[PDB]
């Protein structure tokens, strides 16, 4: 399969570009170059502060005939300062004006934790410590299902809930729609089965998020964990006459997961999307889900008071 199918009726393709820490100057680029090569699924964000890019980037593809918005799977989120009800329109319509587009097929809380509203995307206090917002997880997901309502968004989800809170949304009382996806930080170093296994009972498409284990993430030291240079993982491409990034993306693939790699290099962007014409194997499969070391990139770390703070919890 190239797409998954979601529970309001659309398809949405397994493999995306991700955007984030794609800067302004090199952007537009990477997407125009995704779109070429057959990427039909771009991850957003406002708290990336490159939409604009990627909405030039769209839009010269729409206009040069060179794919349809029909084919095209658009993601965005709501930054956690825009959860009080009153305020997600608006997030949703910057979005949409910044990505230069009439709707989004997916748009998803980006986290459970809400953020006092401001031109902050982090308020801190002297502890270190987020300033929380006193909004809940149920009155922002009535405000998501109104953009469903009103044709702004085809479709909409949740980003690093946990089963929990996943359950929250699934057992409101007056529930109009469903989470369609929850986008999850997920690869051989967080393998996330539980979560996945919950998800995917209930009908709810999962993403893997960071699957290339976000080299690039802020301060990274070359001692910590490289799902890349772990020659385990190498040995494996090797096997198959494939990169390592080959690999960490086919993974997730044969696990009926979507994965959003990112790269703003041409050459990265079109490599990794030749994962359609390989299988891992059966041991493959099985000995990279070995390598779970609950190990999380995206922790956080400010946010572990927070009421809604994700990751107390087993799964
Ligand atoms: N929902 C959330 O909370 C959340 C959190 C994290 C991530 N995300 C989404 O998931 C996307 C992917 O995760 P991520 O950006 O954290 O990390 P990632 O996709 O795991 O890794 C990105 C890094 O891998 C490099 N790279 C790409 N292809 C490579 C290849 N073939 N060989 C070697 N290095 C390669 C990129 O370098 P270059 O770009 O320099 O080529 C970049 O530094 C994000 O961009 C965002 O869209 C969502
Ligand atoms: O969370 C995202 O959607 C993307 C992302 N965003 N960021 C930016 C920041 N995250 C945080 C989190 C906190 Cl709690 C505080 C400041 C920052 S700045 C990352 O550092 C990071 N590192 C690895 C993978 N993805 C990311």
């Amino acid at each position: 399969a190239s797409r998954l199918l979601l529970n309001n009726g659309a398809k949405m393709p397994i493999l995306g570009l991700g955007t984030w820490k794609s800067p302004p100057g090199q952007v537009t680029e990477a997407v125009k170059v995704a779109i070429d090569v057959g990427y039909r699924h771009i991850d957003c964000a406002h708290v990336y502060q490159n939409e604009n890019e990627v909405g030039v980037a769209i839009q010269e593809k729409l206009r040069e005939q060179v794919v349809k918005r029909e084919e095209l799977f658009i993601v965005s989120k709501l930054w956690c300062t825009y959860h009080e009800k009153g305020l997600v329109k608006g997030a949703c319509q910057k979005t949409l004006s910044d990505l230069k587009l009439d709707y989004l097929d997916l748009y998803l809380i980006h986290w459970p934790t809400g953020f006092k509203p401001g031109k902050e995307f982090f308020p801190l206090d002297e502890s270190g410590n987020v300033v929380p917002s006193d909004t809940n997880i149920l009155d922002t997901w009535a405000a998501m299902e109104e953009l469903v309502d009103e044709g702004l968004v085809k479709a909409i989800g949740i980003s690093n809930f946990n089963h929990l809170q996943v359950e929250m949304i699934l057992n409101k009382p007056g529930l109009k729609y469903k989470p369609a996806v929850n986008q999850i930080e997920c690869h051989p170093y967080l393998t996330q089965e539980k979560l996945i296994q919950y998800c995917q009972s209930k009908g709810i498409v999962v993403t893997a998020y960071s699957p290339l284990g976000s080299p690039d993430r802020p301060w990274a030291k070359p001692e910590d964990p490289s799902l890349l240079e772990d020659p385990r993982i190498k040995a494996i491409a090797a096997k198959h006459n494939k990169t390592t990034a080959q690999v960490l993306i086919r993974f997730p693939m044969q696990r009926n997961l979507v994965v959003i790699p990112k790269s703003v290099t041409p050459e990265r962007i079109a490599e990794n999307f030749k994962v359609f014409d390989f299988e891992l194997s059966s041991q493959d499969m099985t000995t990279l889900l070995s390598y779970n070391r609950n190990w999380r990139v995206c922790a956080l770390l400010s946010c572990t008071s927070h009421k809604d703070y994700p990751f107390h919890e087993e799964f």
